[PDB]
């Protein structure tokens, strides 16, 4: 088994998978509490425990994504999506797939969404009553500022939907300090759960009001929430072992010291890899001062013989699974940094890439 | 860890939850050729090789009958839903929720849909476009004759959504002698893999039309399917351990003899069932010429002092995990035959139940 230098599905802890050889009743009380434990787990690293109830939903996040824009965005809400990537793409044909009126803040892959430019378009039309961006573009590794975004979208009475499946558990998210309505993760990224399971964080308040305004019986996070309050049990089919191996995937991330202790790591594999690649030749799309520690895109190298495909294919066997470029305009390739992987895995495998391109990419 | 005797989720062969001990990349060629032996396994299952096209799907079964409904039914369609049972009612919740116009035919729990009254309501009016039913109702386990309702609809140029979860796998149903568009099933019941996907056996030309139909972008089977033609890649994240594990589950059905051999076990499971739970004094809610080998429903004993919660409580300390019952009128629960499990489990199952009683149901 390669390890997974991608932003997820991921290489998993073994004690993460090991969570998973067990069978749950979906009806059974123990698999209940397991439910019960991994919310309020969950509910308490976002800081949402006062304000917010933690959803959970079956399949991946963009499944929750449309979720909360399905289930809090009502029938005569306008939402601005940024779209600085490509989740923020999805962003946008989730809205019109829902036929919800919409506007979009394009705003190009190498540089950030600015509250400043928010702030304009939300001034122009109180039409608006919704935003939604993506934490970290996974597209091209790009952190944009949440905690800006959020106070300038605040100060307007407008109110946030951010997708934080890529930065959620590594970077700080605090509920009483970045208010907004919906946070959205998944199973599989920077908590090191297996994927196949989404949650929203969603206010309170907002969600029980929210009865019926769901576009969706499946993705309905009120008809959820309301069922899960009465029985504790998912409307349909839970994927038992998904949850389990979350569970013991959160186990882990309080053991090893929360948010800051996961951050560390990643801050630091995120380095070694800056570091290495850059010995290589290697330039990054993205300089330091906005690069998130969770996936780094690379300039292509110029070398007529490169192929990613067979570049790709000769870093596998030596160990190491990388990501393919998603820019349109300049190829580049992707590494991350995240899962469950050290400093030293990180050199490893840039040795690897090293070697893979001395057969012969010059 | 006890056996599960419920709908599924249920107890799987260890094989099976082991192919979960690998991470597999969602980009990554190996996977792609894993979800392809999937799809085609299951493709050759249902007998669709030529007809039929297997979109799998994130989540459980309700989501791929949600995304069936939503992307094959158009916007001017009509849809009969049979409603004899639970999973008849979330059908008629489905539809309503997508506003799909569409006409309901409630049966009753104890008795079959009968190709008759389906018979006068389709020549009633030819708005109906389509006709959706339950193979097996769990809430029960009555088997609808669905080879009798199919030949019936085809009949008349209405088009057939069989939500058949409960009964894949275990019941024959072959693409070219019972017509459909769409027969949806979940990797978690009678083909003993962990739950967590669901899957849509939908006809080549029905989904190939049915571009821009659905209602949903998680859901949407004709983007799906579109794009895993081209890149044989899932849209979004896919639950990789889960496809892992029903390949391996359905390795181990295609080795111990495929549909015939799956099926002789359960029908064999709900004889010693039946016949031991008898031999308690215990009544099957159905007669054996309706009753399904997936699971039973028993009367509940008349004793005042008999309580589900206690007497599920007891049985699960003995190694054994039931169902409750599901019906508004009579008590009763439920003891599934299904998932990784034999003839001599079923009877120690039921000597532990006649051990839970003794203290002190009379």
């Amino acid at each position: 088994a390669p390890i997974l230098l991608t932003p997820g599905p991921l290489t998993t802890s073994y004690r993460t998978r090991r969570a998973m050889m067990v069978d749950w009743g979906s009806w059974d009380s123990d698999f209940n509490e397991l439910t019960a434990s991994v919310c309020q787990r969950l509910l308490k690293i976002v800081g949402g425990e006062g304000s917010h109830t933690c959803v959970p939903l079956q399949g991946s996040g963009t499944f929750a994504v449309e979720a909360a824009i399905g289930t809090l965005v009502p029938r005569d809400g306008k939402v601005l999506v940024l779209i600085n990537g490509a989740y923020g793409k999805r962003l946008a044909k989730i809205c019109e797939v829902l036929q919800r009126p919409f506007s979009t803040l394009e705003t190009e892959e190498n540089v950030p969404t600015t509250a400043a430019d928010v702030e304009r378009l939300l001034a122009a039309d109180p039409a608006i009553s919704h935003v939604a961006l993506i934490h970290c573009e996974t597209s091209t590794g790009i952190l944009n500022p949440l905690e800006a975004i959020a106070k300038v979208v605040e100060r307007h009475g407008k109110r946030l939907i951010v997708d934080a499946m890529s930065s959620f558990g590594a970077i700080g998210i605090d509920a009483r300090k970045v208010p907004f309505d919906a946070l959205i993760a998944a199973s599989g990224k920077c908590l090191e759960g297996v994927p196949g399971m989404g949650f929203v964080f969603a206010r309170s308040a907002a969600l029980e009001a929210s009865a019926g305004n769901c576009h969706s019986l499946a993705m309905d996070l009120q008809d959820q929430h309301a069922y899960m309050r009465k029985t504790g049990q998912w409307r349909f089919t839970p994927p038992t072992h998904v949850v389990a191996a979350l569970h013991e995937a959160l186990s882990q991330y309080e053991e090893e010291g929360g948010l800051p202790a996961r951050q560390r790591r990643y801050a630091s594999n995120c380095e070694t890899l800056l570091g290495e690649m850059a010995r290589l030749g290697f330039r990054s799309f993205l300089p330091a001062e906005i690069q998130a520690p969770i996936i780094v895109t690379f300039h292509a190298p110029r070398d007529p013989r490169y192929r990613f495909a067979d570049f790709y294919q000769r870093v596998r066997e030596k160990g190491f699974i990388l990501y393919p470029g998603k820019l349109t305009q300049v190829e580049t390739f992707r590494v991350g940094c995240i899962g469950h992987v050290d400093a030293a895995e990180m050199r490893q495998a840039v040795a690897a890439i090293g070697e893979a391109l001395r057969e012969l990419e010059v």
